């Protein structure tokens, strides 16, 4: 759901945030969280540094609008979504999180997750549902 996808992200963030030493302040469902968690670090050993060309693409600023990270989360799903996919959408997004912090723009954590609810609920969503819902990828992932 909107309500249930937007917690997903806050956790997702948070939990990347807190992990690599930032705050996370400025923000069965206990099942999605921690296997999508598992899923995000389990991505992240392998690549450390996968999403440098996409940040740097979007170079996000408080004047950043939605349609800027859509179009450049979209390249990640150049070839449609698969779970894989999605998992590397949370992790850009923890990413991009981590670098706004970094850039003092923690103002942008809050909006990040924002866009990210609406991508996800928007262009995700539609092929969850058509391939088991969240159910299935904690089967997969959990």
């Amino acid at each position: 759901m909107s309500q249930s996808n937007r917690e997903l992200v806050v956790d997702f963030l948070s939990y990347k945030l807190s992990q690599k030493g930032y705050s996370w302040s400025q923000f069965p469902m206990a099942a999605v969280k921690q296997a999508l968690r598992e899923a995000g670090d389990e991505f992240e050993l392998r690549y450390r540094r996968a999403f440098s060309d996409l940040t740097s693409q979007l170079h996000i600023t408080p004047g950043t609008a939605y349609q800027s990270f859509e179009q450049v989360v979209n390249e990640l799903f150049r070839d449609g979504v698969n779970w894989g996919r999605i998992v590397l959408f949370f992790s850009f997004g923890g990413a991009l999180c981590v670098e706004s912090v970094d850039k003092e723009m923690q103002v942008l954590v809050s909006r990040i997750a924002a866009w990210m609810a609406t991508y996800l609920n928007d262009h995700l969503e539609p092929w969850i549902q058509e391939n088991g819902g969240w159910d299935t990828f904690v089967e997969l992932y959990g």
